[PDB]
């Protein structure tokens, strides 16, 4: 069925399912639609024989250069996507809800890539985008398929961040702190202003664009301090680096970062250490440092994230596309 966003009861049940599911994703939370306020939300779900929600998909519809919309369920749906027969049923609900307005319904769940799963999906009629598409560019997957994920369940007795690492790494993490770097965290306007300054500075330094502050303000309005937290690293009165982490489902996700120019005293390591400590303190299963371009030392993202994730990066199935308008799809989506 389709969720009536104006039905508080229905919304609460949908949210409860999302928040409690081991497959929950912040980008599938109804709060994500508030962040992506320029996209149209269309949410659907399936119920089991007891009438309880067993699967849900929060879609966001965006415009394209054609008469069709692009329907996207970021890191959704929320269910065991390998249960493809169940997935088909949920997608059928989504297709009904879209009512021919979209040329495609795409979802990129955080499930490991495998030839078997890839094949099963294709056998069910989905078009998958992973190893068959470009690594970067306008043809690449929206979300990086290679992600550096720290599995904290491998360290049941870990009390602090240092307990998860080899001595060489403990040294790297301790460095900023011994040099005076201090981290404070929260989700108020003050921390947001600190984040934004480092974020725009970082953007200007790398000659790249940055999202407007309103984007993050909507995020702050949508998520409480137990879900969204901004970590700010400073040294004796000087702002050095920041990071935004979102706690949801089985993980804490390092989503945004910023760092001032010049000497930052390895503040980014301090930020990571505190985000990981938050994951430990909350008994979270995973700490997701996000994507990398490649598992190579030539990738600055990899080198940095590899300090905190020694396991191989997780490689996801990529984009699973339910093609609705084949002609427009072929026009807008290519390898
Ligand atoms: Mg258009
Ligand atoms: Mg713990
Ligand atoms: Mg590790």
């Amino acid at each position: 069925p389709v969720l009536n966003l104006n039905d508080p009861q229905a919304v609460e049940r949908y949210e409860e399912f999302m928040r409690q599911s081991p497959y929950g994703q912040v980008t599938q939370d109804l709060g994500w639609a508030k962040v992506k306020n320029n996209w149209e939300p269309v949410d659907v779900y399936l119920e089991d024989d007891q009438g309880a929600i067993i699967a849900a998909m929060s879609m966001l519809l965006g415009d394209t250069p054609t008469d069709k919309k692009f329907a996207y369920a970021s890191k959704g749906p929320v269910m065991d996507v390998t249960d493809v027969d169940l997935l088909d049923r949920l997608v059928d609900e989504a297709v009904k809800a879209l009512d021919g307005r979209a040329y495609v319904l795409r979802f990129d769940p955080e499930v490991a890539y495998s030839d078997e799963f890839n094949t099963t999906l294709q056998d069910h009629g989905y078009v998958t985008r992973n190893r068959n598409v470009a690594d970067a560019g306008m043809h690449a997957t929206i979300q990086p398929r290679l992600n550096m994920v720290l599995d904290l369940t491998k360290f049941p007795d870990a009390k602090t961040t240092l307990d998860l690492y080899p001595s060489k790494t403990k040294s790297k993490i301790k460095r900023p702190f011994r040099d005076g770097v201090e981290v404070h965290s929260g989700n108020s306007a003050t921390e947001l202003d600190e984040f934004f300054k480092t974020y725009t500075t970082m953007a200007e330094r790398h000659g790249i664009t940055h999202r407007p502050i309103e984007y993050f303000q909507r995020m702050q309005a949508a998520f409480d301090a137990d879900t969204m937290r901004i970590f700010v690293a400073e040294r004796e009165g000087k702002l050095l680096s920041t990071g935004i982490a979102l706690k949801y489902g089985r993980k804490i996700w390092y989503m945004y970062a910023g760092s001032m120019d010049g000497n930052t005293y390895y503040a980014p390591y301090a930020v990571q250490s505190e985000m990981i400590q938050w994951a430990l303190d909350t008994n979270t299963d995973l700490y997701d440092l996000g994507g990398i371009e490649s598992e190579s030392t030539d990738d600055s993202l990899y080198v940095f994230k590899h300090v905190f994730v020694k396991d191989a990066p997780r490689e996801y199935i990529g984009e699973i596309d339910k093609v609705l308008d084949p002609e427009v799809y072929a026009e807008l989506v290519k390898d």
